[PDB]
């Protein structure tokens, strides 16, 4: 009852590692065994749709875009924390990645199963995330950078 | 039900800012508004006893010393993670630092309660945490740089 993601680079198309998946009392736990990330915190979070392909949007192309939005089973149309419950689930701790451009740091999603993610993708964004849609959209992810289905 | 804790370099002696600590359905939420650490992730850990001063061993000084070990009200004498029961119920996830040595992203720590932290001290630590014992006790975490007493 444990995954495991590949996890792919979007602007290179080259693997960046992989991300275990696992289940415990408190929640879903995501600990990463990644490399060639930029240092510093990221935004992490379950996308709806199972596919990393791009997508486009007014013309111009959106590297991951075809993974869709967040993951936001009760229709809740707001990004926060991964502890408060109006907000999509798919909103996740956000990843730390060192200067070395490596990520190691487990987090946890309490309010997750692992059942339920099968079939999504997992995104890495390239921005950080501040839990709020404010200043910017969605914690402030922007671009997404590195992504994988989970089967 | 959410308490202020003032921070304090334990090196300088000045103050770094302060955490607030909140309950939800889902854990304890550490909010951090911290100043002046060292860019990276460092051990954050909640601690036995209620003072931050200093203590003594082999007749060198410990900064901080004087709050004793981690928080373990069940006798596990084992650090981990903070999903994982078989270890300090004090393990907390590592606290990041950005390049301009503040400290603002939030953490949950799903085993503890607010209730039973009156009264312990919030250790942050110069290392990080690696949640084990190896290849160094307590996470790496090593040398006590902040900390402040629950109230
Ligand atoms: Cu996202
Ligand atoms: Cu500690
Ligand atoms: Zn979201
Ligand atoms: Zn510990």
């Amino acid at each position: 009852q444990d995954l495991t993601v590949k996890m792919t680079d979007l602007q290179t198309g080259k693997p960046v590692g992989t991300i275990e998946l696992s289940q415990n009392d408190y929640g879903v736990v995501f600990i990463p065994e990644l490399a060639d990330l930029t240092p510093g915190m990221h935004g992490f979070h379950i996308h709806q749709n199972g596919s990393c392909a791009s997508s486009e949007k007014d013309g111009k192309v959106v590297l991951g875009g075809a993974a869709g939005g967040h993951y936001d089973p009760e229709h809740t149309n707001k990004h926060g924390f991964p502890w408060t419950d109006d907000n999509h689930k798919g909103d996740l701790p956000a990843l730390f990645v060192s200067a070395n451009g490596l990520a190691t740091n487990p987090v946890l999603a309490p309010r997750l199963t692992l059942k339920e993610l099968k079939g999504h993708a997992i995104m890495i964004h390239a921005g950080g995330d501040n839990h709020s849609d404010m200043p910017k959209a969605l914690g402030g992810g922007g671009a997404r950078v590195a992504c994988g289905v989970i089967q």
